[PDB]
C-alpha cells in the first residue's frame, strides 16, 4: 500500500556530475522499528527510453502503486542519450549503471542476494536491460526487456531529435559484433557459459519493433536459451508500457 | 566535499497522511564500494520555524555546503504551525519527530550512537529542539536552539497569519508548569535526573526574543546546568540563521 | 504529446507557511515562440482526498498521461486533514484554494474563461470538489466529484489515523445546515440561482461511500439538478480513481 | 521577501529529452488577484559550472534569499558537460539556452524587456555568460561572468572527471579564431557594432583562473570596451560564488 516516492541529486564519481536519481522505497514494518532489523527489500532497476529520463516512469505510468502492492524498491536513473553505453565521446553510462546499483544498495535497505534483484526497462532502456543482462547476469536473477531493440543499428541509425549516434560508438563504422550488438553479447555469455538472468521479454504486437522482438526470441530458442515471451496489442508508448510494467513487476516478485 | 540532497515523501503512519521531508546525506567512499562496510554518518535533526517547511534550510542558506563540509547527514522535517507538539486538534507532531528520526535510521547509513546524533532549530524550532533535548536526551548527545523561544507564552499569543493557539494547547488557560514549558521540561529533566544534551544557544542582538533568551540561560545557571551561548549582531532572519548554523554545524562536530 | 511537470513551493499569505503545489502544463507552440501570444489552456483544479498530498495523484495514477493527451493543465494543491475547509482551529484552507485558483492563472498561460475551468476530487476532495462547485460556481463549467463523501458526518466521524474532526468544525454537534454540509450548500446555490457547474458524479459499486453517492443523485433528481452518474466495478483506492479521472478529462474537455 | 521555488521537468523540442529546470519567482501582489494583468519581473538567466546542475545553486547558495530581497526571477538550467555549446557530437546546449529563455519568458511573467533581462555564471558559466552576452547582445542590458574561462583553451584541456572535449569541438586542433573563442567573439561583436551588455566581471585572487581574467579585461581596454572588475580573496568554490552572486544581483536590479 504505502511507500516512499525519494528524488536524488548526487555528486556522481563516474560521470563527473551531479544528477538525478528516482528511487520507489516500499514501507516495511521494521523501517519504522528501531528495536528490530531492516528487511532488506527486493529491488528493481527500471531503465527508461530515449529522450525520457528519471522522472518519466513515475508521471507516466502507475508504477508505485504496482511496486508497492508486492513490497518492490525500483531504481530509476538518468542515462540521457547514451543508449547505457561508455560513450566514445560523451560520459561513462554503461558504468555509471554499476555505480548506482552500488550506492542504492549501500546507503538503502535493499537486498544484495542476486534471486532478490531485478532488472527491466523499455525501447533504448530495454536494450539497455538486455546489455547488462548478458554482461552482469550475477547481479540479477531476472531480466524484462519491454519493446527493446535488439539489432542495434535500428537505434544507432534512428534519426531521433538531437541524438548523435556517433557521440556513443565513435570511430567504429558498424555495430555489428561489437560491445553494442545484443546478438554478439549473447554469443559472448553462452559461449563463455555466464549466468544468464530468467528473461520475460514483452512487446506490443503493433510496436515497430515486433518484428525484431521474433527475430530475438527466435535465436534464444536455437541456442536453447529459456524466455518467456508475451505479446498482444500494444504499440511504442507509456499506454502499453504502464501495463507492460506491471504484469513484468508481478512475475518478478512471484519467483 | 560532494553529497546527496534528497527528498521523500511517504505516507507516515504516525500522522496519518503523504508528507514531505528533506535529507542531506555527505558523500563517503564505502558509499560507492560493494566489498567495505558502509561507514555510518553523524547525524543533525533539523527543525524549522513557524511559517517555514522541509524546504526553507536549503533555499535560505547553504547549510549543504556546510554539512558536506563536516561529513554530516541533516534531516530536515515539516511539522507545519504545530509547535512541535502533539496537537489538541490537529496532528500528533511530537511523536512524528520520533518517527522520522527511527524511520531515517533504519533506512539511511546514519549513526545510531547518542554522540554521533545532534538537534538543532531556529525560532518554534529552537522551541522544539530544546524540548526535545529535555524529553528525549537519550538519543541527542548535543542540542543548539537558535534564536529560540523558550517562554511558550511568547509563541503561543503571537498573532501570526493564520497560526491557531487552541489547535495546539486546545483550552489551555496558561502553559506554565505542562509538558508545552520549556522551564517545566527543565526542571523535570533535572529532578528525574535525565541525561541532558549539551546545549549551544545562539540568538541575534537585535532579535525580539533576545531577552527571552537571556532569562533561559540565567534560568539554567541558577540551576547548575552548564551551556554556551554565543550572541553577536543579528535579527530574526534567516541572514542571521544561515551564519549561526554553520558556527553551530563546527561546533556539533569537534570533540 | 508531452508537457512540463512543475513541483512548485511558496509562501501562502492566506495560510501564512510555505505549501508545496504540482502542475501539469501540455505544452504549446506559443510557449516556444517569442513573437506569438501565449495560448492559455484549459485547466483543471484537481483535489485529494484525506491521507493523500499534492504528490499523490502523480504518483498513484497516470493523470499527466491523460492531461497531455488533451492538452489539459492540472492543478494540485495540499489541504492536509483539513476537508477543504476554513478550519475552526487550523488554516484557512478553503480560502487557500481560492487562492492557489488565482495564482496559477496568474503566473501561468492558463485560461481565465469559466468554460475553460474545471474541478474534480476523489473522497475528501470530492466533498471538495462540490462545496466548491456550489459556492464558487462562477468559477467552474464543470466539476467532477469521484467516490465523495456528499454527508457530511461520514467524513467527520471517520475514525481515521491521526485525523482531528474538531480541528475543523470546532464544538458542532452536527454539520446541517453549515457551510460543511453539501446538502445545505446546494440548498441554498438552487434557492438563489447560483450557476452550478455541469456535474459528474462517478463512484465504484464497491465503494463504501457508494450509497452516500446513490443518497446524493437521489436528492439531485428530486430537486431537478441536472448531472450525469457513472458507476461500474471499483472500490475506494486508486486502481479506480485512475480510471475514473482518465474518463473524467475525456468528458471535462470536449463537449 | 517571500516567493515561489519552481522545479520543471519539460520534453524539450531543441534537445530533445526530457530537461529538468529551476525557477525564483518572487511574489508579487498582482500574482494573487486575477482580476489584474500579472507585472513582469526582472529576470536573471544563471548557468552552472563543469559537474553541476540545475539544483547547485540553490544547494550550495542562499541565492533565492537574494533574489526575493530585490524581486529578481532567476532561471537555472543544466547543461551537463557542454560548455554551453552546439556540440559536435552531443546536444544543441547553445540552442537549448536561448529555448529555454524563450520558453520561461512564455509561461511565466517575466518582463521581455531587454532592460530587464540579465545572464550570468560562473567558471564554465562564465564562459557561456560571456559567449551569450557577445552573440545574444539583444536579449541581455547585463552580463556577469563570475571566475570565467575566458581563454577557451583551458576549458576543452582541462582533465576533469569523464570530460569530453572531442564531444564539444570535435576534431578542432585549436580553438581561436572560432565561436568557442570569447576573443574572437569579442572582435566580432566590435567589428558589426552589435550591442555589449553592461558587463561586470567577478573573479577571487585565489582562483587558478585569475590571470586568465587579467588577460580579458586587459584586451576590453585595449579595445575600448567598458566593463568593471571586482576581485578580492577567494577561490574557485561556492562559498565564493555564494558572495559573489550576492554582489551581482545588487548590480543588476539597481543599475
Ligand atoms: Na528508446
Ligand atoms: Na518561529
Ligand atoms: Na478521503
Ligand atoms: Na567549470
Amino acid at each position: 500500500g504505502p511507500g516512499a516516492y525519494i528524488s536524488l541529486n548526487y555528486h556522481s564519481p563516474t560521470i563527473g556530475m551531479h544528477q538525478n536519481l528516482t528511487v520507489i522505497l516500499p514501507e516495511d514494518q521494521s523501517f519504522f522499528n528501531s528495536d528490530t532489523t531492516v528487511k532488506p527489500l527486493k529491488t528493481l532497476m527500471l531503465l527508461h527510453g530515449l529522450s525520457s529520463d528519471e522522472t518519466t516512469y513515475m508521471r507516466y505510468t502507475s508504477i508505485e502503486r504496482y511496486a508497492n502492492e508486492h513490497k518492490l524498491a525500483v531504481i530509476m536513473p538518468n542515462v540521457d542519450h547514451s543508449a547505457y553505453a561508455n560513450m566514445a565521446y560523451g560520459h561513462s553510462y554503461y558504468d555509471y549503471i554499476l555505480e548506482v546499483y552500488d550506492y542504492v544498495h549501500q546507503i538503502f535497505p535493499l537486498s544484495k542476494k542476486r534471486d532478490d534483484n531485478f532488472i527491466a526497462g523499455h525501447s533504448m532502456g530495454g536494450y539497455g536491460t538486455i546489455k547488462f543482462a548478458l554482461t552482469q547476469g550475477d547481479k540479477f536473477a531476472k531480466a524484462v526487456p519491454l519493446s527493446a531493440v535488439f539489432e542495434a543499428q535500428n537505434l544507432m541509425d534512428l534519426e531521433w531529435n538531437d541524438f548523435s549516434k556517433e557521440a556513443i560508438i565513435g570511430n567504429l563504422s558498424s555495430v555489428k559484433g561489437t560491445e553494442h550488438d545484443p546478438y554478439y553479447l549473447l554469443d559472448k555469455a553462452v559461449a563463455e557459459d555466464k549466468q544468464i538472468p530468467k528473461l520475460l521479454i514483452m512487446c506490443g504486437k503493433q510496436d515497430f519493433l515486433y518484428q525484431d522482438n521474433l527475430d530475438f526470441i527466435d535465436y534464444l530458442s536455437r541456442i536453447n536459451v529459456p524466455y518467456q515471451f508475451e505479446d498482444g496489442p500494444g504499440d511504442h508508448d507509456y499506454a502499453y508500457w504502464d501495463q507492460a510494467i506491471k504484469r513484468a513487476i508481478t512475475w518478478m516478485v512471484n519467483d
